[PDB]
């Protein structure tokens, strides 16, 4: 086994799960291992503001101050004087994965308490929002606030991105935000041939987890949806990119 | 000097012109020296094109055949059954220097002769688009056809992404392609510190010719826009992308 090669490889907890989406065949290895979901929790945060507003109501300007500006702000700390409206905060949190971008949304719909809420009504029992960015990543073992499983934040994302959690002009304005990631390239977007087009969103939190979750078109026929979550076993462990874009390659050769 | 220097540690000639769109102070060296301009001239095509088509324009598909192809075609190569948009060859082109979508965006826009006719029209009396890809990137001492210099790149490339050839939403379109570029990590890229976020467009032709045109941002500041570009006196010279990123970092310091 290849998974457990790649855990022997980089000392790493691995969770995968992987779903073509024409077949129904599945790539699973610890589907059902919790890790720190990290920041691909912005990508079902954008989903259910989507789900909330119209097109028309993302135009809506959202006033900040340095007060809601926290580690990581790369759009938002250049904003503080015109604001942003709701299209551009969901920009910046998935494509720069801008912290600030992703509390400002986490507000407008409710706060984490909220967005569990919507997540259980469009069937996740198992995603956990607690905690507002970047307090989230603070995740240790055995600990359940802000995790998830492989399969669940597949099954979430595929959920909004190509079922009937939203209608089409809403899955298509939040597939091309994830395409244009900038996060992404040394990860899933690694372990895809060139010309396979890609929609994901990254995630690093505490014990070194580092977490991509993706949709994969190949150039025909019904695309995968993917999750590679991995932890480590010391709290402020690095991690390396190359584990996820490795792990895409065995789901890719597993699938294919 | 330095880039006498970095021309005697690699063994090639350089030519640089760089402007910091907030000071006007300018760094120029060999700046009116004539070189291949390779598939820089990408970005410029792309630039054509969005001014000559509305954004929904570009959804436009084109169909195309395995005679479309040519010697690297990483996307365009996948979907011949499919065709692809303008829209997606715009990206393919700039972010893959995908070849055939370099043509086939050429022939949309009435070929190299009328390219050449736009970049006169935009104030570019210097860059003299004759051929297409590949044959563009053969290029003998001396010669001007499929030439530019680093004066004129740079002031055509601002022209197009920060100033008025283009509207604000055009004009966002080509920077977010050219920031999320896959093939410039080693060269213009490697010579700004990280976290600046950068936009560039390489090329590479004969007699070892080695190219990257670029925008670079400060975390705040007007931008500098930047042209390296470098050749090499055998036909079948071999370069070094690392001539390119040390020139940056002259660049850089020349400016600080």
């Amino acid at each position: 086994d290849d998974f457990a090669k790649l855990e022997e490889q980089f000392d790493a907890k691995l969770g995968i799960f992987a779903l073509d989406t024409g077949t129904n065949r599945t790539v699973a290895y610890r589907p059902d291992e919790r890790f720190a979901f990290a920041s691909t929790i912005k990508a079902l945060t954008v989903g259910v503001l989507l789900q909330q507003k119209s097109i028309e109501d993302l135009n809506q300007r959202i006033t900040y101050t340095r007060d809601d500006l926290v580690n990581y702000n790369p759009i938002t700390e250049k904003h503080v004087d015109t604001g942003m409206t709701l299209k551009e905060l969901a920009d910046a949190s998935l494509r720069y994965s801008d912290n600030a971008a992703q509390n400002l949304i986490l507000k407008q719909i409710g706060g984490p308490e909220s967005l569990k809420k919507e997540l259980r009504k469009i069937g996740d029992e198992v995603t956990n929002p607690e905690r507002f960015s970047p307090e989230l990543n603070e995740v240790n073992p055995g600990e359940t606030q802000d995790t998830s499983t492989a399969r669940a934040l597949v099954t979430s994302l595929r959920a909004f991105a190509l079922e009937d959690k939203l209608p089409s002009e809403k899955r298509e304005l939040l597939i091309d935000w994830m395409k244009r990631n900038t996060t992404g390239d040394a990860l899933i977007r690694a372990g895809v041939p060139d010309g396979w087009e890609v929609a994901d969103k990254t995630g690093a939190a505490s014990y070194g987890t580092r977490n991509d979750i993706a949709i994969i078109w190949p150039p025909k026929g019904d695309p995968v949806v993917l999750a590679v979550l991995s932890s480590r076993d010391k709290k402020d462990a690095k991690y390396d990119d190359k584990l996820i874009a490795e792990a895409t390659k065995v789901v890719m050769k597993a699938l294919n």
